[PDB]
Parts: C-alpha cells; structure tokens; sequence
C-alpha cells in the first residue's frame, strides 16, 4: 500500500524504455524516482531549431492526481517560460488529468515551443512581442537559442 506515485512512475519509466519518444527524453536521476531529467530538441521549423534544452522535474506524492513539477535549466526567449525557467502552461495546473503521462508533459512543451501562448503568458514583454511583432520575436528566439541552447 501507499505506493501510488512510484508503481505509477515505475510504469511510465518502463512504457518511456519501449516506445521512447524522438524529441525528447527523460529518466530518474539515479535512485531518487521522484526526480528527473529530460532534454527537449527545439522543434525544426521554429526558431527554436537546432538548440537542446535541458529540464528538471518533480512528482508530487500524489502523482498522478497531482501534476509534475517541471522546469527548464536552459535559458529560452518564450513567453511562458521565465528567466528562472518556469513554466506557463495549463496541463501543469487546472487542465492536469491523471491520463497524462510525463512523456506527454514532455511532447506538449515542444508543442509549446511550436505555438506559444501569449494569452497565458509569463513575460508580458515576450507576450506582446510575440503577439503584434513576430518577425522580432523569431530573430530574438534565433539568438537566444544560438547563445545558450547550442
Ligand atoms: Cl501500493
Ligand atoms: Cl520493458
Ligand atoms: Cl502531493
Ligand atoms: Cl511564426
Ligand atoms: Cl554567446
Ligand atoms: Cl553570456
Ligand atoms: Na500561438
């Protein structure tokens, strides 16, 4: 008994090994199953390409009905995700459901880094930038990503 975060962390950990996605990848920083790290492949065709960004992340012991907590450790010019690297994003907080798994976590921040939210933002400066002057805001995103994610 009282082992719900783990046999459920255990089961995705094993399910990642099988169908592993090719965007991302995470697994448990050594015996401690609660924390881990994963990396995240700038999606191609956003300003985002060719950098690699790192994140970590925490189950809360009511996992899974209670969401990961997950933070990038790279810097990134988006409007959800701060200098600090937290994460704006609504399925890590009222739209979290016990079906979602880490790997889908995972693959909907790339999905994010596809088609950020402005609507929900972190960085109203990067929000506005985002929303009224896109072509700024991709050659800002190029750089930073050529600055830090490469
Ligand atoms: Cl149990
Ligand atoms: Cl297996
Ligand atoms: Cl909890
Ligand atoms: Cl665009
Ligand atoms: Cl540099
Ligand atoms: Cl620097
Ligand atoms: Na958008």
């Amino acid at each position: 008994g009282s082992h719900m975060a783990l046999k459920r962390i255990q089961k995705e950990l094993q399910d990642l090994g099988r169908d592993p996605p090719a965007q991302c990848s995470a697994g448990p920083v050594g015996d401690d199953l609660f924390h881990w790290q994963a990396t995240i492949m700038g999606p191609p065709e956003s300003p985002y390409q060719g950098g690699v960004f790192f994140l970590t992340i925490h189950f809360p012991t009511d996992y899974p009905f209670k969401p990961p907590k997950v933070a990038f450790t790279t810097r990134i010019y988006h409007p959800n995700i701060n200098s600090n690297g937290s994460i704006c994003l609504d399925i890590l907080r009222s739209q979290w459901s016990p079906a979602l798994t880490i790997s889908k976590v995972l693959l909907s921040i790339c999905s994010l880094l596809c088609d950020p939210n402005p609507d929900d933002p972190l960085v109203p400066e990067i929000a506005r930038i985002y929303k009224t002057d896109r072509e700024r805001y991709n050659q800002l995103a190029r750089e930073w990503t050529q600055k830090y994610a490469m």
